[PDB]
């Protein structure tokens, strides 16, 4: 068995490597990569994501969103309260207040030490999940804006001709903001380019452990549990490494910087934070392997987490029995 400790591992592809996504994928699957939820690929050196972003001032944050924490240190909870719209421009030149700006620091350890140690108190802004690209459409390698549908996916190895797009997303952040622990949607992959910026630190678990964060979080929130029996897909709850470390829970992390490539396995829980400013984009994607997952996925009912016209469809084929409570949770 392949990467037995499931360690996240790193990838160079060559250019000519950087030609078939798919057959990438499958590839850093078959040397185990899958095992540790999480992988990075940087890009061959004659790579790039477009030319310069000298012009993304102007793009719109429709509704940033103020990270308010709950709790104690490591183990926390967060609500999105909505701000007034800003421009990308705006939000820059915030990220970049003494209020808001990345503190002085030695290195990533120590910067990582002082995100647990006070993030609490602060409430970053968050200009998250703003569907849009910034892939030239010239580039033809790694373009997320360019990837096979999760929707022909499903129809290539089903049968059944689903609706639905999938359509990339970015994410405007600074110092402190956060994502919290999570799985995908339907037990998806994801795919995220950081592309620009300051780096984001990402936690994860291996899929085959995803269970025993799951206990524990039904532990540390209990009142939350009670409300909804996956209630991780509101995608509220931090636990720190200190508390995942005190309570033997399996976990690795990495830090992702500017002009590098993340891959989230299905089931690989994830959460993490941004350094300072920075650009992100990110999309969900499938591959064959996927479609067990997608099948065994839990699902929130109670009406939180609602989410996008494409699950309907994922539901309905593959989850059957399910969707009459779930579509009552949408509704
Ligand atoms: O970058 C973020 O805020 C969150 N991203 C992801 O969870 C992802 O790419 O799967
Ligand atoms: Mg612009
Ligand atoms: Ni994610
Ligand atoms: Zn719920």
């Amino acid at each position: 068995a392949q990467n037995p400790n499931c360690n996240i591992m790193i990838f160079h592809p060559t250019k000519e490597e950087f030609n078939d996504f798919d057959k990438y994928i499958a590839y850093m699957e078959s040397q185990g990569a899958h095992r540790a939820g999480l992988a990075k690929i940087i890009p061959p050196k004659e790579w790039k994501a477009r030319e310069t972003y000298d012009n993304i001032s102007e793009i719109l944050i429709a509704t940033p969103l103020q990270q308010v924490a709950s709790g104690r240190a490591g183990v926390f909870t967060q609500y999105h309260k909505k701000k007034k719209a800003m421009t990308v421009g705006e939000y820059r030149h915030l990220a970049n207040s003494k209020k808001y700006q990345t503190p002085p620091h030695q290195n990533f350890e120590d910067l990582e030490r002082k995100y647990w140690k006070n993030r609490i108190y602060n409430s970053p802004i968050y200009g998250a999940d703003i569907s849009g690209s910034l892939f030239d459409e010239n580039t033809k390698q790694w373009n997320l804006g360019h990837l096979g549908t999760i929707q022909d996916l499903l129809e290539k190895e089903c049968g059944v001709v689903i609706e639905g797009v999938n359509t990339p997303y970015l994410y405007f952040g600074m110092w402190k903001t956060t994502f919290a622990w999570h799985t995908e949607d339907m037990d998806l992959y994801s795919i995220n380019y950081l592309h620009l910026g300051e780096p984001k630190t990402w936690y994860v678990v291996p899929p085959e452990h995803g269970q025993r964060l799951e206990r524990l979080a039904r532990e540390l929130f209990p009142g939350s549990s009670r409300g909804c029996g996956a209630f991780l897909r509101h995608k509220v709850a931090l636990i720190s490494p200190t508390v995942l470390k005190e309570n033997g829970i399996p976990f690795n992390r990495i830090t992702q910087e500017a002009g590098e490539f993340m891959v989230t396995f299905p089931y690989g829980y994830h959460a993490g934070f941004n350094h300072g400013f920075n650009c992100a984009e990110a999309i969900n994607f499938a591959t064959p392997r996927w479609i067990d997952y997608g099948k065994m996925a839990s699902q929130c009912s109670c009406g939180e987490a609602r989410v996008t016209f494409s699950m309907d469809a994922f539901v309905r084929i593959l989850q059957p029995e399910r969707y009459d409570l779930w579509k009552r949770g949408q509704d």
